[PDB]
């Protein structure tokens, strides 16, 4: 392959798909089961990106609440106030 001809990742594309991962696992974490490693996925996202939920998905913020999947520390309104999971997506891919 010419070098000129290199494919790439681009960065509304590779945010577009985490977002739809990161929705998925937030669904999957509030349907209870442990088959689904999907409660370990969402904390791991609240705490890396330290958000808690998606306001598309602004229900299941609920869900995430009752079950402390939240970032650990963080009070009710933090989570309703500070900025949902898809901004913090955006922000990593964007570098902000």
């Amino acid at each position: 392959t010419p070098v000129g001809l290199a494919g790439f990742v681009n960065k509304d594309q590779i945010a577009k798909d985490v977002k739809q991962f990161y929705d998925q696992a937030l669904q999957q974490a509030v349907v209870d089961d442990d088959a689904n490693n999907a409660k370990a996925v969402v904390k791991t996202f609240h705490e890396t990106l330290n958000c808690c939920g998606s306001s598309t998905l602004s229900a299941l913020t609920t869900s995430m609440l009752k079950n402390n999947l939240c970032p650990s520390g963080s009070s009710i309104i933090s989570n309703l106030f500070k900025e949902d999971c898809h901004q913090k997506i955006d922000e990593l891919f964007s570098g902000k």
